């Protein structure tokens, strides 16, 4: 520990940042997928596959495991308003992906491309920026 | 406080930024093939070739950041260890420099067929020993 329990903090911003991570691959495999699924206009698109579909589901769980761990640890008051806004954040960029692997196992490429994944991604960067700042920033202070 | 703590998380920053646009770049190509795999009708949504030029961007300002972290280094033994975040992000770079100038040319073929993947799974584990060796090892040794 130390700086105000640096070991700890320390450990959440590993969670989060394999959260990060990993929800950025699950898009990155829905994409590959969608790409890949050969309904389009005039082309045959590429090698259709169900597999990396198949992945993004399992990186979305995996996601899921880390932020899981994140939210059962020595909990700093201080950090209270940094977490729930995390909160507000992870649920609504997790549900986006959940939305999007279901219009793909439906062949719903309506939905799909239609959906605001990206201003869902950058609103939880924003949040996961924000919890770093908090953490270090007049956080570092006392030692 | 310390010299060595402080420019080890100046240089963690760095690298995350990296990381992640390296992340979003390969996000915006695959949104690019995919919206360029039918072409229906190209604008604010089917914003192809905007994503494409995006992909652009993104890749640029991650070899940007990885310059603020070359530009910098205290640490001895880190260094010689770390010569392999430096291989790995040149391999994986040049990998989605590449997968740009196949999507610009219209080479499905390649872009498709490039393990890009593998190189990029190379570079996470490169970044997290690079954390491996900067904790404690560093973090406690001065
Ligand atoms: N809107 C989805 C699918 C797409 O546009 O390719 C996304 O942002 O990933
Ligand atoms: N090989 C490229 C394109 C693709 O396979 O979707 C990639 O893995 O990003």
């Amino acid at each position: 520990q130390g700086f105000v329990i640096s070991n700890e903090l320390r450990q959440q911003q590993s969670e989060l940042t394999s959260t990060w991570d990993l929800m950025l691959q699950t898009r990155i495999n829905l994409s590959r997928s969608a790409a890949r699924m050969m309904m389009d206009a005039s082309n045959q698109q590429s090698s259709a596959k169900t597999d990396l579909l198949q992945n993004a589901k399992t990186t979305l769980a995996q996601a899921a495991a880390h932020y899981a761990n994140f939210k059962n640890m020595t909990p700093l008051p201080a950090m209270a308003e940094a977490s729930a806004n995390v909160d507000e954040k992870y649920q609504r960029y997790q549900a986006a992906l959940a939305e999007l692997i279901q219009f793909l196992d439906n062949g719903n490429m309506d939905a799909y491309f239609a959906q605001p994944t990206q201003g869902m991604q950058n609103a939880l960067g924003e949040a996961l920026g924000n919890y770093a700042r908090v953490s270090e920033n007049l956080y570092r202070q006392t030692f």
